Protein backbone atom coordinates (compact mmCIF):
# COMPACT_ATOMS: atom_id res chain seq x y z
CA UNK A 1 0.00 0.00 0.00
CA UNK A 2 2.76 2.44 0.95
CA UNK A 3 4.80 1.67 -2.16
CA UNK A 4 1.79 2.35 -4.40
CA UNK A 5 1.40 5.76 -2.75
CA UNK A 6 5.07 6.58 -3.30
CA UNK A 7 4.75 5.58 -6.95
CA UNK A 8 1.77 7.91 -7.33
CA UNK A 9 3.82 10.73 -5.77
CA UNK A 10 6.67 10.17 -8.20
CA UNK A 11 4.24 10.04 -11.13
CA UNK A 12 2.51 13.25 -10.00
CA UNK A 13 5.88 15.00 -10.12
CA UNK A 14 5.93 14.47 -13.90
CA UNK A 15 3.36 17.31 -14.15
CA UNK A 16 5.51 19.60 -12.01
CA UNK A 17 8.64 19.35 -14.15
CA UNK A 18 10.58 22.37 -15.33
CA UNK A 19 11.93 20.86 -18.56
CA UNK A 20 11.46 23.46 -21.34
CA UNK A 21 14.60 22.20 -23.14
CA UNK A 22 14.29 18.39 -23.09
CA UNK A 23 10.51 17.97 -22.52
CA UNK A 24 11.68 14.87 -20.60
CA UNK A 25 10.07 14.84 -17.14
CA UNK A 26 11.32 12.68 -14.29
CA UNK A 27 9.63 12.38 -10.90
CA UNK A 28 10.91 11.24 -7.54
CA UNK A 29 9.50 10.32 -4.15
CA UNK A 30 12.10 10.15 -1.37
CA UNK A 31 10.95 8.45 1.85
CA UNK A 32 12.36 9.46 5.24
CA UNK A 33 12.75 7.44 8.43
CA UNK A 34 9.38 8.77 9.66
CA UNK A 35 7.59 8.02 6.39
CA UNK A 36 7.29 11.68 5.44
CA UNK A 37 8.09 12.05 1.76
CA UNK A 38 9.92 14.65 -0.33
CA UNK A 39 8.88 15.01 -3.97
CA UNK A 40 11.51 15.73 -6.60
CA UNK A 41 11.18 17.31 -10.03
CA UNK A 42 13.56 17.84 -12.93
CA UNK A 43 14.67 21.50 -13.14
CA UNK A 44 16.54 22.48 -16.29
CA UNK A 45 18.62 25.54 -17.12
CA UNK A 46 19.40 27.22 -20.44
CA UNK A 47 22.96 26.14 -19.69
CA UNK A 48 22.28 22.40 -19.67
CA UNK A 49 25.04 21.57 -17.17
CA UNK A 50 23.16 23.44 -14.44
CA UNK A 51 20.15 21.14 -14.78
CA UNK A 52 19.18 19.42 -11.53
CA UNK A 53 17.56 15.98 -11.72
CA UNK A 54 14.38 14.98 -9.90
CA UNK A 55 16.25 12.58 -7.61
CA UNK A 56 18.69 15.26 -6.50
CA UNK A 57 15.88 17.82 -6.12
CA UNK A 58 14.20 15.47 -3.65
CA UNK A 59 17.41 14.99 -1.67
CA UNK A 60 18.17 18.70 -1.57
CA UNK A 61 14.66 19.46 -0.33
CA UNK A 62 14.87 16.80 2.40
CA UNK A 63 18.44 17.54 3.49
CA UNK A 64 17.66 21.28 3.67
CA UNK A 65 14.94 20.39 6.21
CA UNK A 66 17.31 18.33 8.34
CA UNK A 67 16.57 14.89 6.93
CA UNK A 68 19.46 12.44 6.99
CA UNK A 69 17.76 9.02 7.28
CA UNK A 70 16.09 7.63 4.16
CA UNK A 71 14.26 4.34 3.73
CA UNK A 72 13.21 4.20 0.09
CA UNK A 73 13.49 6.12 -3.19
CA UNK A 74 10.95 5.89 -6.05
CA UNK A 75 11.78 7.36 -9.46
CA UNK A 76 9.35 7.59 -12.41
CA UNK A 77 9.64 8.48 -16.07
CA UNK A 78 7.55 8.18 -19.22
CA UNK A 79 9.94 5.55 -20.56
CA UNK A 80 9.53 2.05 -22.08
CA UNK A 81 11.86 0.58 -19.48
CA UNK A 82 11.96 1.65 -15.82
CA UNK A 83 13.67 5.02 -15.56
CA UNK A 84 17.39 4.81 -14.78
CA UNK A 85 18.93 7.33 -12.34
CA UNK A 86 21.98 8.99 -13.84
CA UNK A 87 25.36 8.63 -12.17
CA UNK A 88 25.24 12.09 -10.61
CA UNK A 89 21.99 11.18 -8.87
CA UNK A 90 23.43 7.84 -7.75
CA UNK A 91 26.41 9.69 -6.21
CA UNK A 92 24.10 11.96 -4.19
CA UNK A 93 22.10 8.88 -3.16
CA UNK A 94 25.30 7.33 -1.83
CA UNK A 95 26.08 10.43 0.27
CA UNK A 96 22.87 10.08 2.28
CA UNK A 97 21.58 6.50 1.96
CA UNK A 98 22.77 3.12 3.15
CA UNK A 99 23.88 0.66 0.45
CA UNK A 100 20.89 -1.57 1.26
CA UNK A 101 18.31 1.18 0.83
CA UNK A 102 15.70 -0.01 -1.71
CA UNK A 103 15.06 1.93 -4.91
CA UNK A 104 11.94 1.40 -7.04
CA UNK A 105 12.12 2.52 -10.68
CA UNK A 106 9.00 2.77 -12.86
CA UNK A 107 8.23 3.49 -16.49
CA UNK A 108 5.37 3.31 -18.98
CA UNK A 109 2.66 0.66 -18.72
CA UNK A 110 3.45 -0.04 -15.07
CA UNK A 111 6.92 -1.46 -15.77
CA UNK A 112 8.93 -1.64 -12.56
CA UNK A 113 12.46 -2.48 -11.47
CA UNK A 114 13.40 -3.26 -7.89
CA UNK A 115 16.95 -2.27 -7.04
CA UNK A 116 19.14 -0.77 -4.30
CA UNK A 117 21.83 1.83 -3.74
CA UNK A 118 24.45 -0.97 -3.65
CA UNK A 119 23.25 -2.28 -6.98
CA UNK A 120 23.06 1.13 -8.68
CA UNK A 121 26.47 2.35 -7.49
CA UNK A 122 28.81 -0.50 -6.60
CA UNK A 123 32.16 0.25 -4.97
CA UNK A 124 30.85 3.75 -4.31
CA UNK A 125 33.14 6.75 -3.86
CA UNK A 126 32.48 8.12 -0.38
CA UNK A 127 33.83 10.27 2.46
CA UNK A 128 35.51 7.05 3.71
CA UNK B 1 14.99 41.62 8.63
CA UNK B 2 13.06 38.33 8.66
CA UNK B 3 14.61 37.46 5.29
CA UNK B 4 18.11 38.27 6.56
CA UNK B 5 17.44 36.19 9.68
CA UNK B 6 16.28 33.26 7.55
CA UNK B 7 19.50 33.32 5.52
CA UNK B 8 21.76 33.71 8.58
CA UNK B 9 19.99 31.05 10.64
CA UNK B 10 20.45 28.60 7.75
CA UNK B 11 24.22 28.75 8.34
CA UNK B 12 23.88 26.50 11.37
CA UNK B 13 21.98 23.87 9.37
CA UNK B 14 24.19 23.55 6.27
CA UNK B 15 25.58 20.21 5.11
CA UNK B 16 29.24 21.17 4.72
CA UNK B 17 31.37 18.34 6.21
CA UNK B 18 34.15 18.98 3.64
CA UNK B 19 34.53 22.78 3.47
CA UNK B 20 33.02 23.74 6.84
CA UNK B 21 32.00 26.85 4.86
CA UNK B 22 28.23 27.27 5.35
CA UNK B 23 26.07 29.43 3.11
CA UNK B 24 22.42 30.33 3.69
CA UNK B 25 19.74 31.69 1.39
CA UNK B 26 16.25 33.18 1.68
CA UNK B 27 14.18 33.27 -1.51
CA UNK B 28 10.96 35.29 -1.39
CA UNK B 29 7.98 34.94 -3.72
CA UNK B 30 5.60 37.67 -4.86
CA UNK B 31 3.00 36.18 -2.50
CA UNK B 32 5.46 36.60 0.38
CA UNK B 33 6.32 32.92 0.85
CA UNK B 34 9.85 32.21 2.10
CA UNK B 35 12.10 29.38 0.93
CA UNK B 36 15.29 28.68 2.85
CA UNK B 37 18.39 27.19 1.23
CA UNK B 38 21.60 25.62 2.52
CA UNK B 39 24.65 24.37 0.71
CA UNK B 40 24.77 20.57 0.45
CA UNK B 41 28.18 19.11 -0.27
CA UNK B 42 29.15 15.74 -1.69
CA UNK B 43 32.27 13.63 -1.27
CA UNK B 44 32.75 14.32 -4.98
CA UNK B 45 33.01 18.10 -4.73
CA UNK B 46 31.55 18.68 -8.19
CA UNK B 47 28.17 17.36 -7.02
CA UNK B 48 27.89 20.06 -4.32
CA UNK B 49 24.75 22.24 -4.46
CA UNK B 50 24.85 25.87 -3.36
CA UNK B 51 22.41 27.40 -0.87
CA UNK B 52 20.95 29.75 -3.50
CA UNK B 53 20.21 26.85 -5.84
CA UNK B 54 18.78 24.73 -3.00
CA UNK B 55 16.31 27.56 -2.31
CA UNK B 56 15.33 27.86 -5.98
CA UNK B 57 14.88 24.10 -6.37
CA UNK B 58 12.63 24.00 -3.31
CA UNK B 59 10.50 26.91 -4.52
CA UNK B 60 10.29 25.77 -8.14
CA UNK B 61 9.33 22.23 -7.01
CA UNK B 62 6.32 23.75 -5.22
CA UNK B 63 5.23 25.56 -8.39
CA UNK B 64 6.63 28.99 -7.54
CA UNK B 65 7.55 31.09 -10.55
CA UNK B 66 7.40 34.71 -9.29
CA UNK B 67 10.29 35.84 -7.11
CA UNK B 68 10.77 39.24 -5.50
CA UNK B 69 13.91 39.00 -3.40
CA UNK B 70 16.90 36.78 -2.63
CA UNK B 71 19.10 37.06 0.47
CA UNK B 72 22.43 35.20 0.66
CA UNK B 73 24.53 34.99 3.84
CA UNK B 74 27.91 33.61 4.81
CA UNK B 75 30.38 33.77 7.68
CA UNK B 76 32.50 36.16 5.67
CA UNK B 77 34.20 39.50 6.41
CA UNK B 78 32.51 41.10 3.40
CA UNK B 79 29.01 40.29 2.09
CA UNK B 80 29.14 36.85 0.49
CA UNK B 81 29.28 36.70 -3.33
CA UNK B 82 27.01 34.29 -5.23
CA UNK B 83 29.00 32.09 -7.56
CA UNK B 84 28.35 32.19 -11.28
CA UNK B 85 26.40 28.92 -11.31
CA UNK B 86 23.97 30.36 -8.76
CA UNK B 87 23.72 33.59 -10.77
CA UNK B 88 22.82 31.54 -13.86
CA UNK B 89 20.01 29.79 -11.97
CA UNK B 90 18.77 33.17 -10.70
CA UNK B 91 18.64 34.38 -14.30
CA UNK B 92 16.55 31.34 -15.30
CA UNK B 93 13.76 32.24 -12.86
CA UNK B 94 14.09 35.93 -11.88
CA UNK B 95 13.65 39.24 -13.62
CA UNK B 96 16.85 41.27 -14.12
CA UNK B 97 15.54 43.94 -11.75
CA UNK B 98 14.93 41.53 -8.87
CA UNK B 99 16.91 42.74 -5.83
CA UNK B 100 19.52 40.55 -4.15
CA UNK B 101 20.80 41.27 -0.63
CA UNK B 102 24.23 39.84 0.27
CA UNK B 103 25.20 39.43 3.92
CA UNK B 104 28.38 38.66 5.82
CA UNK B 105 29.39 38.61 9.48
CA UNK B 106 28.91 41.52 11.90
CA UNK B 107 25.98 42.99 9.96
CA UNK B 108 27.76 43.83 6.69
CA UNK B 109 25.39 43.90 3.71
CA UNK B 110 25.60 44.66 -0.01
CA UNK B 111 22.61 45.65 -2.15
CA UNK B 112 22.63 44.32 -5.72
CA UNK B 113 20.37 42.88 -8.42
CA UNK B 114 20.19 40.01 -10.88
CA UNK B 115 21.09 42.48 -13.68
CA UNK B 116 24.24 43.60 -11.89
CA UNK B 117 25.38 40.12 -10.88
CA UNK B 118 24.99 38.58 -14.36
CA UNK B 119 25.07 41.18 -17.13
CA UNK B 120 24.36 40.14 -20.71
CA UNK B 121 22.99 36.90 -19.30
CA UNK B 122 22.92 33.66 -21.27
CA UNK B 123 19.27 32.90 -21.90
CA UNK B 124 16.53 31.14 -23.84
CA UNK C 1 41.36 36.75 -36.41
CA UNK C 2 43.07 33.38 -35.86
CA UNK C 3 41.48 33.22 -32.39
CA UNK C 4 38.04 34.03 -33.80
CA UNK C 5 38.54 31.40 -36.52
CA UNK C 6 39.51 28.81 -33.90
CA UNK C 7 36.32 29.45 -31.93
CA UNK C 8 34.07 29.45 -35.02
CA UNK C 9 35.65 26.36 -36.58
CA UNK C 10 35.04 24.48 -33.30
CA UNK C 11 31.29 24.78 -33.94
CA UNK C 12 31.45 22.02 -36.53
CA UNK C 13 33.18 19.66 -34.08
CA UNK C 14 30.98 20.04 -30.99
CA UNK C 15 29.36 17.05 -29.27
CA UNK C 16 25.78 18.31 -29.07
CA UNK C 17 23.46 15.42 -30.06
CA UNK C 18 20.75 16.68 -27.66
CA UNK C 19 20.62 20.47 -28.16
CA UNK C 20 22.17 20.72 -31.64
CA UNK C 21 23.42 24.05 -30.23
CA UNK C 22 27.20 24.13 -30.76
CA UNK C 23 29.52 26.50 -28.91
CA UNK C 24 33.22 27.02 -29.62
CA UNK C 25 36.00 28.58 -27.58
CA UNK C 26 39.57 29.76 -28.10
CA UNK C 27 41.67 30.26 -24.96
CA UNK C 28 45.02 32.01 -25.42
CA UNK C 29 47.98 31.87 -23.04
CA UNK C 30 50.55 34.59 -22.38
CA UNK C 31 53.02 32.53 -24.43
CA UNK C 32 50.58 32.61 -27.35
CA UNK C 33 49.47 28.97 -27.18
CA UNK C 34 45.90 28.30 -28.31
CA UNK C 35 43.47 25.88 -26.67
CA UNK C 36 40.22 25.07 -28.46
CA UNK C 37 37.04 24.10 -26.63
CA UNK C 38 33.72 22.55 -27.64
CA UNK C 39 30.60 21.84 -25.66
CA UNK C 40 30.23 18.17 -24.74
CA UNK C 41 26.73 17.09 -23.79
CA UNK C 42 25.54 14.09 -21.81
CA UNK C 43 22.29 12.16 -21.88
CA UNK C 44 21.87 13.51 -18.35
CA UNK C 45 21.87 17.21 -19.26
CA UNK C 46 23.39 18.28 -15.95
CA UNK C 47 26.66 16.55 -16.84
CA UNK C 48 27.11 18.71 -19.98
CA UNK C 49 30.39 20.66 -20.20
CA UNK C 50 30.53 24.04 -21.92
CA UNK C 51 33.05 24.95 -24.62
CA UNK C 52 34.69 27.61 -22.43
CA UNK C 53 35.24 25.12 -19.62
CA UNK C 54 36.51 22.45 -22.03
CA UNK C 55 39.16 24.93 -23.20
CA UNK C 56 40.18 25.80 -19.62
CA UNK C 57 40.37 22.15 -18.58
CA UNK C 58 42.60 21.37 -21.57
CA UNK C 59 44.93 24.29 -20.87
CA UNK C 60 45.08 23.79 -17.10
CA UNK C 61 45.79 20.05 -17.60
CA UNK C 62 48.88 21.02 -19.60
CA UNK C 63 50.11 23.28 -16.79
CA UNK C 64 48.95 26.60 -18.23
CA UNK C 65 48.18 29.25 -15.64
CA UNK C 66 48.58 32.57 -17.51
CA UNK C 67 45.75 33.50 -19.87
CA UNK C 68 45.50 36.59 -22.05
CA UNK C 69 42.34 36.20 -24.10
CA UNK C 70 39.19 34.09 -24.49
CA UNK C 71 37.00 33.97 -27.61
CA UNK C 72 33.55 32.34 -27.49
CA UNK C 73 31.43 31.73 -30.59
CA UNK C 74 27.96 30.42 -31.33
CA UNK C 75 25.49 30.25 -34.20
CA UNK C 76 23.54 33.10 -32.65
CA UNK C 77 22.07 36.37 -33.97
CA UNK C 78 23.88 38.35 -31.28
CA UNK C 79 27.33 37.54 -29.83
CA UNK C 80 26.97 34.45 -27.64
CA UNK C 81 26.84 34.98 -23.86
CA UNK C 82 28.96 32.78 -21.55
CA UNK C 83 26.84 31.16 -18.89
CA UNK C 84 27.51 31.87 -15.24
CA UNK C 85 29.24 28.53 -14.63
CA UNK C 86 31.74 29.34 -17.37
CA UNK C 87 32.23 32.84 -15.96
CA UNK C 88 33.00 31.30 -12.55
CA UNK C 89 35.68 29.07 -14.09
CA UNK C 90 37.14 32.08 -15.92
CA UNK C 91 37.37 33.88 -12.59
CA UNK C 92 39.26 30.93 -11.07
CA UNK C 93 42.08 31.20 -13.61
CA UNK C 94 42.00 34.67 -15.22
CA UNK C 95 42.67 38.21 -14.08
CA UNK C 96 39.62 40.50 -13.96
CA UNK C 97 41.10 42.62 -16.75
CA UNK C 98 41.52 39.71 -19.16
CA UNK C 99 39.62 40.50 -22.38
CA UNK C 100 36.85 38.23 -23.67
CA UNK C 101 35.60 38.42 -27.26
CA UNK C 102 32.08 37.09 -27.92
CA UNK C 103 31.06 36.11 -31.45
CA UNK C 104 27.82 35.25 -33.21
CA UNK C 105 26.79 34.62 -36.81
CA UNK C 106 27.45 37.03 -39.70
CA UNK C 107 30.49 38.61 -38.02
CA UNK C 108 28.79 40.13 -34.96
CA UNK C 109 31.18 40.56 -32.02
CA UNK C 110 31.04 41.97 -28.50
CA UNK C 111 34.10 43.11 -26.54
CA UNK C 112 34.01 42.43 -22.80
CA UNK C 113 36.19 41.33 -19.87
CA UNK C 114 36.19 38.93 -16.95
CA UNK C 115 35.47 41.90 -14.63
CA UNK C 116 32.39 42.91 -16.61
CA UNK C 117 31.01 39.38 -17.00
CA UNK C 118 31.32 38.46 -13.30
CA UNK C 119 31.43 41.49 -11.03
CA UNK C 120 32.10 41.05 -7.32
CA UNK C 121 33.24 37.53 -8.14
CA UNK C 122 33.09 34.69 -5.63
CA UNK C 123 36.68 33.80 -4.86
CA UNK C 124 39.31 32.22 -2.62
CA UNK D 1 53.54 -3.65 -20.56
CA UNK D 2 50.95 -1.23 -21.94
CA UNK D 3 48.87 -1.30 -18.76
CA UNK D 4 51.94 -0.45 -16.66
CA UNK D 5 52.55 2.59 -18.87
CA UNK D 6 48.95 3.73 -18.49
CA UNK D 7 49.22 3.37 -14.72
CA UNK D 8 52.36 5.53 -14.74
CA UNK D 9 50.49 8.16 -16.78
CA UNK D 10 47.62 8.23 -14.30
CA UNK D 11 50.06 8.45 -11.38
CA UNK D 12 51.99 11.29 -13.04
CA UNK D 13 48.75 13.26 -13.25
CA UNK D 14 48.70 13.39 -9.43
CA UNK D 15 51.45 16.05 -9.67
CA UNK D 16 49.45 18.07 -12.19
CA UNK D 17 46.32 18.42 -10.06
CA UNK D 18 44.60 21.72 -9.43
CA UNK D 19 43.17 20.89 -6.00
CA UNK D 20 43.83 23.90 -3.71
CA UNK D 21 40.63 23.19 -1.74
CA UNK D 22 40.67 19.42 -1.12
CA UNK D 23 44.41 18.65 -1.59
CA UNK D 24 43.03 15.35 -2.94
CA UNK D 25 44.61 14.61 -6.33
CA UNK D 26 43.19 12.07 -8.77
CA UNK D 27 44.84 11.07 -12.05
CA UNK D 28 43.47 9.45 -15.17
CA UNK D 29 44.79 7.86 -18.34
CA UNK D 30 42.17 7.38 -21.06
CA UNK D 31 43.18 5.08 -23.92
CA UNK D 32 41.82 5.57 -27.44
CA UNK D 33 41.28 3.06 -30.24
CA UNK D 34 44.72 3.92 -31.67
CA UNK D 35 46.47 3.63 -28.30
CA UNK D 36 47.03 7.37 -28.00
CA UNK D 37 46.28 8.43 -24.44
CA UNK D 38 44.65 11.48 -22.85
CA UNK D 39 45.72 12.40 -19.32
CA UNK D 40 43.17 13.74 -16.88
CA UNK D 41 43.63 15.87 -13.77
CA UNK D 42 41.31 17.05 -11.03
CA UNK D 43 40.44 20.77 -11.47
CA UNK D 44 38.67 22.40 -8.55
CA UNK D 45 36.80 25.70 -8.27
CA UNK D 46 36.17 27.98 -5.30
CA UNK D 47 32.53 27.03 -5.87
CA UNK D 48 32.96 23.30 -5.24
CA UNK D 49 30.13 22.25 -7.57
CA UNK D 50 32.11 23.47 -10.57
CA UNK D 51 34.97 21.06 -9.81
CA UNK D 52 35.80 18.74 -12.71
CA UNK D 53 37.18 15.29 -11.92
CA UNK D 54 40.27 13.77 -13.51
CA UNK D 55 38.23 11.15 -15.36
CA UNK D 56 35.97 13.75 -16.94
CA UNK D 57 38.94 16.01 -17.74
CA UNK D 58 40.45 13.15 -19.75
CA UNK D 59 37.20 12.55 -21.64
CA UNK D 60 36.69 16.23 -22.39
CA UNK D 61 40.24 16.52 -23.72
CA UNK D 62 39.84 13.45 -25.94
CA UNK D 63 36.31 14.23 -27.17
CA UNK D 64 37.35 17.81 -28.00
CA UNK D 65 39.99 16.32 -30.32
CA UNK D 66 37.47 14.08 -32.08
CA UNK D 67 37.98 10.90 -30.08
CA UNK D 68 34.93 8.68 -29.73
CA UNK D 69 36.39 5.16 -29.41
CA UNK D 70 37.98 4.21 -26.09
CA UNK D 71 39.59 0.94 -25.07
CA UNK D 72 40.64 1.36 -21.46
CA UNK D 73 40.52 3.84 -18.57
CA UNK D 74 43.05 3.94 -15.70
CA UNK D 75 42.34 6.03 -12.60
CA UNK D 76 44.80 6.61 -9.72
CA UNK D 77 44.60 8.15 -6.27
CA UNK D 78 46.68 8.25 -3.11
CA UNK D 79 44.13 6.07 -1.35
CA UNK D 80 44.31 2.87 0.76
CA UNK D 81 41.87 1.13 -1.55
CA UNK D 82 41.82 1.55 -5.34
CA UNK D 83 40.34 4.93 -6.20
CA UNK D 84 36.61 4.84 -6.95
CA UNK D 85 35.23 6.99 -9.81
CA UNK D 86 32.31 9.09 -8.63
CA UNK D 87 28.90 8.68 -10.23
CA UNK D 88 29.25 11.80 -12.38
CA UNK D 89 32.42 10.38 -13.91
CA UNK D 90 30.75 7.01 -14.44
CA UNK D 91 27.89 8.75 -16.30
CA UNK D 92 30.34 10.48 -18.66
CA UNK D 93 32.12 7.13 -19.13
CA UNK D 94 28.81 5.59 -20.19
CA UNK D 95 28.23 8.32 -22.80
CA UNK D 96 31.40 7.41 -24.70
CA UNK D 97 32.44 3.86 -23.75
CA UNK D 98 31.01 0.42 -24.34
CA UNK D 99 29.76 -1.45 -21.26
CA UNK D 100 32.59 -3.99 -21.66
CA UNK D 101 35.35 -1.39 -21.69
CA UNK D 102 37.89 -2.29 -18.97
CA UNK D 103 38.68 0.13 -16.16
CA UNK D 104 41.77 -0.24 -13.95
CA UNK D 105 41.68 1.51 -10.56
CA UNK D 106 44.83 1.93 -8.44
CA UNK D 107 45.67 3.22 -4.98
CA UNK D 108 48.52 3.28 -2.48
CA UNK D 109 51.04 0.44 -2.26
CA UNK D 110 50.19 -0.83 -5.74
CA UNK D 111 46.64 -1.86 -4.82
CA UNK D 112 44.60 -2.46 -7.96
CA UNK D 113 41.01 -3.23 -8.91
CA UNK D 114 40.00 -4.56 -12.31
CA UNK D 115 36.52 -3.49 -13.33
CA UNK D 116 34.42 -2.36 -16.31
CA UNK D 117 31.91 0.28 -17.33
CA UNK D 118 29.11 -2.30 -16.95
CA UNK D 119 30.23 -3.08 -13.43
CA UNK D 120 30.67 0.54 -12.35
CA UNK D 121 27.33 1.77 -13.75
CA UNK D 122 24.80 -1.03 -14.15
CA UNK D 123 21.50 -0.35 -15.90
CA UNK D 124 23.04 2.89 -17.16
CA UNK D 125 20.96 5.91 -18.13
CA UNK D 126 21.69 6.61 -21.80
CA UNK D 127 20.47 8.31 -24.98
CA UNK D 128 18.58 5.05 -25.65
C1 LIG E 1 16.69 9.54 -14.63
AS1 LIG E 1 17.59 11.24 -14.22
C2 LIG E 1 17.87 12.27 -15.87
O1 LIG E 1 16.55 12.15 -13.19
O2 LIG E 1 19.14 10.94 -13.49
C1 LIG F 1 28.13 32.07 -2.24
AS1 LIG F 1 27.81 30.33 -3.10
C2 LIG F 1 29.36 29.20 -2.72
O1 LIG F 1 26.42 29.59 -2.37
O2 LIG F 1 27.56 30.55 -4.79
C1 LIG G 1 27.67 30.16 -24.11
AS1 LIG G 1 27.88 28.58 -22.96
C2 LIG G 1 26.25 27.51 -23.15
O1 LIG G 1 29.21 27.63 -23.55
O2 LIG G 1 28.15 29.07 -21.34
C1 LIG H 1 37.62 9.42 -7.92
AS1 LIG H 1 36.84 11.07 -8.62
C2 LIG H 1 36.64 12.39 -7.18
O1 LIG H 1 37.94 11.72 -9.79
O2 LIG H 1 35.27 10.76 -9.30
ZN1 LIG I 1 20.21 12.31 -12.56
ZN1 LIG J 1 26.86 29.09 -5.92
ZN1 LIG K 1 28.76 27.79 -19.97
ZN1 LIG L 1 34.30 12.01 -10.46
Amino acid sequence: ELKQEWINTAIEALDKAYVPYSHFPVGACLVTESGKIYQGINIENASFGLTNCAERTAFFKAVSEGERSFTHLVVAGHTPDPISPCGACRQVMAEFCAPDMPVTLVGDNGVTKATTVRELLPYAFTEK
